[PDB]
């Protein structure tokens, strides 16, 4: 048949950040074609496959990946059905037989599960997202932007890593995608005429030397309102504390980040702090707001915040569905970050986003910090209608990629379309 | 007939700044598609089309360039064979009938110029590379990668705008791009341990607060041989002087008081290259582009005398991808080799009639990115359909600049035993 | 898949002279075909493997060329896909295994080399110049037509072997061809009118018993003028001077042919014989004005007349990127005359005329001595726009025949085509 | 449909003497292709079509007939079934509606026949032999091969225009070929060794100053033996004497003063065959074209009736491919040969009838070149077609002379064990 699965081949490329990754084409009988490209990537998630031989690429190379695709996965799915998504993510599963895909390598595995789906969206002649979702696909996500970055990725004393907008007010994606454009450019202008540094980090965003937490964000309000929205209405802010970097006993402490004289703060006092930082700016999201294992932490902070502000694990539940079964049991967060990568299959990760989506918690599809010009995720977004997405700053064709790919996909869906900002909530 | 354009259609888009830009698609009626994206674009050159619409993307907006697009130039090319590159270049070229391609816009013609090429090669079920150079492809350009950078992309008191590795010495290209990648990872290091900014430019590069060009310089070597590479055997160095924005026309001089603070030197045309002549002598310097400004022919001529045989000497202002430019350099001895953008000339065709004339004049031809780019990777292959020999598309950072990169990757992978990797040998006009 | 090449096919043929050649059919799963002829064909080229039976064609049959190709080279590229012409051309030069190709026979290779790419051509749909050279194909070659010979190709007292034409003046290859017939009938009709004999040599031109060089040059001069053309304006002169028939020691020796009083130059005598004949008459191209051993002879020759005069190496490059290598480093000549079969793959004549053109020379694309039907140095003329073509006089259909098919690649180029003239003399 | 004729277009071209003539190519709906290439054409045969512009090629152009294909025929024929060869070619003759095809031109017309029966065995998938003939195709004919000139082609004292060699002894098509190309270049051996010319005229033979036809005619068999081969048994020789160029219509004789000076022969209708008969009995003549005048029927019946039993007498002028000439011929007792010449008729029907008339009345059909040729070979087909068992294709130099050998080589190779090749056994007439 025509649909069989012909071949499966694997190469080591670069990634955003100048390191190896690899990619994957996969062709059937009748010359369909699918590429698919992994991102850069706890002991229970999916772990990549490095090669280790310190004379390539400091030990980041991915031959041995690479040579797992060619040699092991390639043998045990050509033959398949390219449709055969489901059995083939099993396959591949089964094949490596280990939990973290550590025998074949998470990026080989998701590279084919990749390749695979979109060489058969290429064979039935339709597009990626409606191949993945079926007919009912329509939502165009609420993007939350990262603009400003602190913690680990600054030197200014500043203890949460990233610091978003999100243009919740605009009618379509093609409108949200300028308004964080614009609300972008507006602030490096700002940063300019302050003698702040506007080169970019890894996700496109700057990482100036601000005096701390409050004028990072006051100045990202200065720069929506210069470009002409309103805080609170048409853009709001999100914050990814990632608070493990900071979490050591029982408290976070700040000193790490923010000098000598910053609070340490018990699991009680970060919740009353993120609350007054709620109460006081326009938030409407905030990531990893407590520690990965703080989970009687994250249970009081969802209790007092979760209400009105979509509580984002990332760490907590590393695309790791019986993470995710306990939160949700639990009432730990309202929300998770989708890594691809971090699972490891298509797959799994639309099991993922199903069961949060069943439990009333938002699935944030995302980026990594390492990233390739494929543009998977801002399909896999409008697939599933997960209604929000997590893909960098305006700058970067790392991160500029998915959001074209969502002008396309909105654009093909013509008068289908739907933004639905705040809406997309559904989690508050 | 299966082979016929069926539609053209434009949108607009992001380039790598967050700046608009569009793309084009086309379709055959067989069903052949390819999508074109443009990259961001003095009296002489193309012009893209932007909105100056205040009220949207500060006035960046492509959305008048992706109208004609849509309701002028569609209408003329659909009924086309899609193979029928030239024709349809000089038809959109006859249809703007201006120029510098100001009325459609360098930007519509140049997407639909490259969409037309893919969707061309998608219908034959070829690479572009063999569809735009026929079956005598096969060279892996040596790469510029620009590392550190300076003058108006930098606060450091250095006057020349890029500063440039050429891992001239690698076997192939897959190799040549290791050795960039260590290079820019082991400067990274380097830097972070100088307490230097490692923060990235729109190209992928590093503007550290350097002490001055040769801290700049001697900063890159240190991280060649911290990577494991020799300077002068595996790697040498690359400048882009942009030296137009430190000319002083008026009293006729190079001012590095400019960039370089109060008291740096402000030299004559000859002590300008008399300075490039130091540098090239201290320093494993192989290629400098726009070494002397775009106006100064004479000077341009002494330099080409004076440093021209040993090194490549990269006109891009002084050319702006103009043949009537290029043509007047040829025949004054200005120059041996030639910055290639496909947007500042605005088609394929002209682009690579660009590329020939360089070829037999002894010149090079060096494809080259802009600062705002796309996911498209075209102009890698463009590089190796010309067996051009080298290429300038950024650092090692940022997919803007990868995404050529991997390209590349791909077409030597392709090319299997047939690929060739010249290294030092694509300088044919040294 | 249909793109594979299913058979390889060899037999012996005739050449314009009624001597063997060989052709060889490609076919393709798809049923697309291509035939390569081989024209007739130094220590350091190509050679063409001859049977050496004296009881068939006086020796020069090519069997054992053909029983390499249908029993040897065959089995080597079945399977190929047609388009992959640079492996084809390399696992053929690997399976003969010598530098010359006398294994299997430079004879062999070519036809096989040519029969694929015309095959190739075919699968695509496409013209054999645009699969050649890509989409970028557009000048037409401004011809160099023998119309005179002498030397080795006369009874006449005149050393030098070709006499050419060059319309560069015309406006189109059309109009060209037009200019080149008028002045090659003009001639004849002078011929008769002076008792001289009309009937033709082996490349379609004249070999009259002229008094020498000047009354052959004058009575060319004579036919541009009474076809209505300008010498030097509409119609320059070449020569072949073929130097090497009559160098031998240190010195030109004119006696050779013509005659007991002949001039004895040395090397500094040749050139400035070279330079007299440059400023008397209307020459724009000299082939082989030294010898193919006189490296200093052709560097000063160069050194003096360079500037404005195209100085062909034929025997002085044989189509060998290793001699050319050579010359373009010690500046010896300025053009290399382009024959396919003396270096017998098509990939190793592209890269000749690409090593030329990045040196600053012209490739002029040859006819051989004993020529076919074929008309592909055509479609290699305009396929790498080299700009110049020698292919005969303006009889014999083994010379019409290419410039038919530049007539029909330039009606085919419609508005696109360029006939470039004296500015594909990019060399001056 | 699929064989439908889409596309009819014509260009002039070059033929083997330099001068202008006329090809045509044919597209049916499907793709498949033909092109037609046309060579150079008294009150009753076809006449060609040429410009008369004396400001190009002499007056020699042909674009008036390429004018007539692309505006006129075009328009006509697109629209058949490219397999309809009669219907198209009846429909030609319809337009032209003139007895010699002067208003479209002959060879607008035959450019436009070739191509569609090229076109539609490109459809069929067949060979042209296969779709010309039918099945029963296997017949490589006996080529008479044109070695010396005289007469108008020649400057030597000989009045006969051609003399050639027929290679009947060969057991193969290929062999055949052998044996005239190792005599040719036995005889060029011999020309050179006596000072003779040895350059070539029109037909790729040689035009050398001999003494007179003996010298001529034994210089060729000097020739055949020095090839190894022998004359009378391996090889004959056939003559054209063309004797319509030397014979004097007021004094009704064959004045051979014209070509071989003062002294030379003046003979009478009776005198001439007398003459033939001697010629025919001292040397290996197994054919004789024109050797009565065009018309002197009464000579042409009473030399058939003199040497008709044992040598072949074919007219040329005599008949100029007419079959109401060649109708009368027949029923007069006149020659037992024609020399078939597509373009002196003007399309592939009307040659297949001249032939077939031919045929059922014992009369041997010898397709034939003319002066002017091109890299065509269509007459190579058309021979094994009809199994007409003998060609007229020139010399053993020059491509316009050779490709049809080559075809033969092909179509022998292509038939296998099913080809045959009967020497002797083709001149059924005698
Ligand atoms: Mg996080
Ligand atoms: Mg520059
Ligand atoms: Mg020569
Ligand atoms: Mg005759």
């Amino acid at each position: 048949h025509m649909s069989i699965i012909t071949d499966v081949y694997a190469r080591e490329v670069l990634d955003s950040r100048g390191n190896p990754t690899l990619e994957v084409e996969v062709y059937t009988e009748s010359g369909a074609f699918g590429r698919g490209m992994v991102p850069s990537g706890g002991e229970h998630e999916a772990v990549e496959l490095r090669d280790g031989d310190k004379s390539r690429y400091g030990g980041l190379g991915t031959q041995k990946a690479v040579d797992n695709v060619n040699n092991i996965i390639a043998e045990a799915i050509i033959g398949y059905d390219v449709r055969d998504q489901q059995a083939i993510d099993r396959a591949m599963i089964a094949l490596d037989g280990t939990p973290n895909k550590g025998k074949l390598g998470a990026n080989a595995i998701l590279g084919v599960s990749i390749a695979v789906a979109r060489a058969a969206a290429d064979y039935l002649e339709i597009p990626l997202y409606s191949y993945l979702g079926g007919f009912n696909t329509k939502v165009l996500p609420t993007p939350m932007m990262n603009i400003i970055n602190g913690g680990s990725h600054s030197d200014a004393p500043i203890a949460f890593q990233e610091f978003m907008i999100l243009p919740v007010g605009a009618p379509t994606f093609k409108e949200a995608l300028r308004y964080g454009a614009e609300i972008f450019h507006a602030l490096k202008k700002i940063l300019k005429s302050r003698g702040l540094e506007t080169a970019v980090g890894d996700e496109g965003g700057f990482a100036p030397r601000f005096e701390g937490t409050e004028d990072g964000v006051e100045t990202i309000l200065a720069a929506i309102e210069a470009a002409g929205y309103v805080p609170g209405k048409d853009v709001f802010l999100g914050f990814d504390c990632a608070s493990s970097e900071f979490y050591d006993r029982k408290v976070y402490d700040y000193t790490k980040f923010e000098g000598e004289g910053a609070a340490v703060r018990t699991s009680a006092e970060q919740i009353d702090y993120l609350e007054e930082l709620v109460n006081k700016y326009p938030i409407i999201t905030i990531e990893d707001g407590m520690d990965e294992n703080d989970w009687d932490g994250w249970k009081a902070l969802t209790e007092r915040l979760g209400k009105k502000v979509q509580l984002v694990g990332d760490d907590f539940f590393v695309t790791n569905t019986d993470y995710l079964a306990r939160g949700i049991q639990e009432g730990a967060a309202n929300s998770i970050l989708i890594k691809v990568n971090q699972i490891g299959t298509l797959t799994e990760t639309f099991e993922a986003i199903e069961m949060a989506k069943e439990a009333g918690y938002t699935a944030v599809v995302s980026h990594r910090s390492g990233e390739t010009e494929d543009s998977t995720i801002a399909d896999i977004a409008v697939a599933t209608n997960a209604g929000q997405i997590k893909t960098g700053s305006l700058s970067r064709t790392d991160r500029i990629a998915k959001y074209n790919q969502l002008l396309r996909i909105e654009d093909q869906l013509g008068e289908v379309a739907e933004y639905r900002g705040l809406k997309s909530f559904y989690n508050l």
